[PDB]
């Protein structure tokens, strides 16, 4: 009986406390971070959201915009197929031109993805790397682990941030065996830093490729929001930048960036990546748009105002003894440490106070680390920050 | 060790067996598909023809999809900004689930970021949700099954391509009481084949294993409401999950699941290809359900129908010029060469001296000696066209 083990499996999330519910919004642009919430009842009603992940309100921006209506009108809704058939466009190279640019590398590849990106990529690299041992922080994103996990071979798991406990493992293994060690530079959901030159110091001495998640600071970090290695002067010191175009750039799609070597062997090889339609041009053209205004004085005035308004909401919810998980990032993490209780809370704002903070649960997170994440954005001015404070409190 | 020489003997390996892959770059005119700019690597620039692309009908260029996907950008902007847990679940995602169970007859669906991570997804993620699942696989499954298939450790049965018998005896040698799924496509790419949907259930049927299958080259172009091939056959009620994709004959971007709502919410709730990665953006669900909607009316069959016969007559005028052709009646045209060098002549050929772009398809793609051009007409190929490739194919 197909149906009864479906419906074991779906009661068992139940039991868990960590069923999920979707909340349907409809963004409205043009005044971000204003949604209208699409409530059960057939009900439309005016919210905020404080927990998405377009960070730096892009996704409204009439750069953006503006090159997206006009990719539209030159070539169409998509691009008709793969990047071996057809679907290879002016768009997507001038997209990976921009990429490979602002990470200083030779190329880059753009994926549907950086989910793909990196299931494809970390994948793709035990066939070219045979014997490959892959290093992974235990906190690494679920895109990351599966793509380690895909394709069998060595693997050895690493205390988050512990760069003893790596040391200790990459001293065991075979010396002549491939080796590249797997990490973010921006943790999604407490808000750490990664250790990025410990890593690369390990990397040089032990002879490791290092590969870096900065799909939570891509955009955010750096002067030219390149990222974190960027802000701390390490890219040269990276081989391979995975990230995304979804988040701070405010549109869609993945990547990665390195060497022509290594971008051509994975584009050669990686089934995720040939195997499926590319980019539409439009998306293409937005991403590209969106990560050239960035790299600008104008974008960087954008990092400053979330850094800012990161900072007071921090300050706020401290002051009201809120349980803040404060690591220097722009992430704002509100521990709750019960699933059930963590979506009351969540409820309690939307429907009351309309404010929007998902309830994040198991297996995001880990099982008894529930919580709420605010993500502060230049759009979150001290007025809206004052008002969620204040619900907070009247919650409490 | 030496990771640059590592990376240099796996390029260097494609060049030696002629299968370094060149990307051509074109930019296609909008309100005048098949055209398209190509951007040579000389630096050159000329128009050409597409006829290996797979947005089958041109809605690519259909201005409904356009408005849909020009007004969702003013309402809502370029992306959903997160997963959809994670404030990314818009009623653009919802209405477009809602269009796509409907076309079905499902009671839901499921939207991906493309028809290659929904296959990923759902298959490897039914093996966690059905412990002990036995998945019976076609030999020429799509990359992206096959992938799913093995993601996840756990039984598998390649059964040769169309074989039923092959089938049969497989499924009757294992173990009666295991989960079992068999999957497959309705119509395959590279040949232009038809799985045989009617006698695949009736083994599902006999064994109690579901039904998987994957309609990413029949969606919007085979039965009255552009459902697929099972809905052609009447069969749509035997198939447990559809597959499909957005990107192709509705000329779009994404995939889905189509299933009961305990299947959806079952690998909607397990599958990390679902969870993990930022929702589709509101722009592309609404271009997509646009696409569907429209392909679902009599409208929408005008173009199929076109569609038909444009490849009924290529097919036919390259027959009765003496060229051999892989007919097996659908809108796919694979014209056979068998050899790659010959094969790489005839494509460089057509697109330097004619401007027809149509991609060479060699080994490891299809065997040695199959060796061919795979050709995709469309409404938006005239007969005209048609008559120029025709005449330019007269080596
Ligand atoms: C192209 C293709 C896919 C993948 O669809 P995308 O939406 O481009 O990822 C899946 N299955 C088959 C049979 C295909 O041909
Ligand atoms: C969301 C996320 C991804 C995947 O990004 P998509 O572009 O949404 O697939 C990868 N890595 C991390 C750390 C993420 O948070
Ligand atoms: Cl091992």
């Amino acid at each position: 009986d197909y149906n009864l083990a479906l419906d074991k499996a779906i009661q068992k999330l139940h039991d868990e406390g960590r069923y999920r519910t979707f909340i349907d919004i409809e963004r409205e642009k043009g005044a971000f971070p204003k949604a209208q919430w699409n409530r059960p009842d057939g009900g439309k009603q005016d919210i905020t959201v404080w927990c998405g992940n377009d960070y730096l309100g892009m996704g409204q921006h009439p750069v953006v915009l503006a090159a997206m209506h006009e990719a539209l009108e030159a070539v169409g809704a998509g691009s008709g197929g793969t990047r071996n058939i057809s679907g290879t466009t002016a768009y997507h190279r001038r997209l990976e031109a921009e990429i490979a640019g602002l990470h200083q590398k030779e190329a880059a590849l753009v994926f549907s993805s950086a989910y793909n990106a990196n299931d494809a990529t970390l994948s793709t690299l035990r066939v070219l790397f045979p014997g490959l041992i892959i290093y992974s922080d235990s906190l690494n994103h679920a895109s990351m682990i599966e793509g380690i996990k895909r394709n069998a071979g060595p693997k050895r798991i690493f205390r988050h941030n512990d760069v003893a406990h790596l040391r200790e493992l990459i001293a065991a293994d075979d010396p002549a065996a491939p080796k590249l060690i797997a990490f973010e530079s921006v943790y999604s959901m407490d808000g750490d830093f990664g250790p990025i030159k410990e890593i690369c110091d390990i990397a040089e001495e032990f002879g490791a490729l290092t590969y870096i998640d900065e799909v939570h600071a891509v955009g955010m970090y750096g002067p030219r929001g390149a990222g974190v290695a960027e802000r701390d002067g390490l890219m040269h010191r990276i081989d391979i930048f995975n990230g995304t175009l979804a988040k701070a750039y405010g549109v869609f799609g993945g990547y990665i960036a390195a060497s022509a070597r290594m971008v051509d062997a994975v584009r050669s090889y990686a089934p995720g990546f040939i195997f499926s339609t590319s980019l539409p041009p439009a998306i293409a053209a937005g991403a590209q748009a969106s990560i050239a205004f960035l790299k600008t004085a104008e974008g960087q005035k954008l990092r400053d105002a979330q850094q800012m308004h990161a900072k007071v909401l921090k300050m706020r919810l401290k002051a009201l003894g809120m349980p803040i998980i404060d690591h220097g990032s722009h992430i704002v993490p509100v521990v709750i440490g019960d699933p059930v209780h963590t979506k009351a809370v969540s409820d309690m704002l939307l429907s009351d106070y309309g404010v929007y903070v998902q309830p994040i649960n198991f297996p995001t997170v880990p099982r008894g680390t529930e919580r709420l994440r605010f993500t502060p954005s230049p759009v979150h001015d001290l007025k809206q920050i004052d008002g969620l404070v204040h619900a907070m409190d009247l919650l409490w």
